[PDB]
């Protein structure tokens, strides 16, 4: 069999590449503020009161969205808890909603367990309101912050994600964190942590620098754990990573489907197009990250209609572009190739365990694909086998209508990175044949899919 090349993702990293993309869910105090969206830790709790809470209808929504995951704010950098903790009274236990006896994360959990979708949590390391008692140390802070998170790592059910904001989090030493993650990694083994600054020797994943939604062209999976940890001085190390690096830890790309990350009556105008997340999820999910898209619950305590709209034609847009390979039925011919078993054809048998592969120590390839009938196609996808790591660093993708011409495609020229997946977008071309041509990597290609395909109209 093959071996893999350099560093290799953890069963974890797999599971979670495999999701593509994850909903995070901001709510809590600053939703019943006017216009906030970051708490001073002052807000009196009695403000908290959604009037009728449904996480049933923000599972639906993630239903309609084909979206597997989810994150709740269980408790942003104000410090209000949305769970009843016994380590503090700024929480649900002294708000209005339903006369202190109210639980969100309970709430959240079973919704997301009644629907078959995989829950996760934010927890804030950086905490306003602990900042304002007279008596706060950060060693204290450290034992409170684990007791809490002892409670939502235990009671909560399988939790498939904590997730670790960086900012303000300035002042929290390596070893603060490490007591944070024995308690995750021993009570929730297949947990994936999002980590930043200080925690990078922890990390599952890494953020990648920007909250725009565009991870780095090209984006390597691995990275130096050092550009996590100095986050501000290292933008490239997180945008695109380091194809040397000496860690192993994929970009989550995470970006709001509003200008901002709580509710706002006012951004009900402003929630992103369909083409706008078409395009995001193509600078995410395809540039070989994942996609953590925020819908901000109201007031009510429901996910707004134009934000599920728009979600669920993304996905319906997604279904239709790649429903169909336009490059199957095609005669395969390639060079390098390692055995049958191996055969280019594998790249298009839709099957999840077979791929191309080359010879060992022959990093090139070229695969042409000659097809039936002449084809018209304006996108383009391909999948590495990530488990054998990233073994191809250059390739293009050709055309030809007449048999002696190939034409080149700009957009597909001289790309990088392929890992878990790449998408790119083209101006329309009409082919009989497509070459891929597989021009540098550190090892011989292993390629699980290829496929070119025509945009839904919905796009
Ligand atoms: C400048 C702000 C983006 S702070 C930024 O937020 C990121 C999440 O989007 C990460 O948590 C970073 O660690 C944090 O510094």
């Amino acid at each position: 069999s093959l071996a893999p090349c350099g560093l290799v993702p953890s069963a974890r990293q797999l599971e979670w590449y495999n999701r593509e993309m994850i909903a995070f869910f901001h709510f809590g105090i600053n939703t019943f503020e006017e216009y906030v969206n970051e708490g001073d830790g002052k807000a009196s709790t009695a403000i908290f009161n959604p009037t009728a809470l449904d996480c049933r209808q923000w599972m639906q929504t993630l239903k309609a969205a084909g979206i597997p995951a989810a994150i709740l704010t269980a408790k942003h950098a104000d410090g209000f808890c949305l769970w009843p903790s016994k380590y503090t009274d700024y929480s649900v236990k002294n708000a209005a909603w339903k006369n202190g006896k109210g639980d969100v994360v309970r709430e959240f959990v079973d919704a997301c367990e009644e629907y078959g979708l995989k829950a996760g949590i934010y927890l804030g390391p950086h905490d306003r309101h602990e900042h304002l008692s007279p008596l706060y140390t950060t060693e204290r802070y450290k034992e409170y912050y684990a007791h809490q998170l002892g409670e939502l790592m235990s009671d909560y059910g399988k939790i498939w994600e904590t997730w670790w904001d960086g900012a303000g989090a300035d002042e929290l030493t390596t070893p603060v964190y490490r007591h944070w993650y024995k308690i995750v990694r021993e009570k929730q083994p297949d947990c994936v942590i999002f980590g930043t600054k200080n925690s990078y020797p922890f990390a599952d994943v890494r953020w990648m620098g920007n909250e725009a939604g565009e991870a780095g062209d090209p984006c390597w999976a691995t990275t130096d754990s050092v550009a996590i940890r100095d986050e501000a001085q290292y933008y490239k190390g997180l945008n695109e990573g380091m194809l040397d690096g000496d860690a192993y830890i994929p970009a989550e790309t995470d970006v709001s489907i509003r200008p901002s990350w709580f509710y706002h009556a006012e951004e009900d105008s402003r929630v992103k197009s369909v083409r706008e997340l078409w395009d995001i999820y193509c600078t995410s999910v395809g540039r070989n990250s994942v996609l953590l898209l925020n819908f901000p619950p109201d007031r009510r305590g429901l996910i707004h209609s134009t934000d599920s709209l728009h979600a669920a034609l993304l996905k319906q847009g997604i279904d239709e572009t790649f429903s169909t390979n336009l490059l199957r039925g095609a005669k395969v011919k390639a060079t390098n190739v390692r055995g049958a078993k191996y055969s280019p054809e594998k790249m298009l048998d839709n099957e999840k365990n077979t791929y191309f592969a080359g010879k060992d120590g022959e990093v090139k390839a070229d695969i042409i694909f000659t097809l039936p009938k002449t084809i018209e196609f304006d996108c383009l996808m391909i999948e590495e086998v990530i488990e054998l790591g990233h073994r191809t660093t250059k390739w293009s993708v050709e055309y030809t209508v007449d048999g002696k011409n190939w034409i080149t495609i700009p957009e597909a020229t001289d790309k990088q990175a392929i890992g878990h997946k790449w998408i790119v977008r083209l101006a329309p071309v009409k082919a009989k044949q497509v070459r891929l041509r597989i021009q540098d990597g550190k090892a011989c290609p292993a390629i699980h899919t290829f496929g070119v395909y025509k945009q839904s109209p919905v796009f």
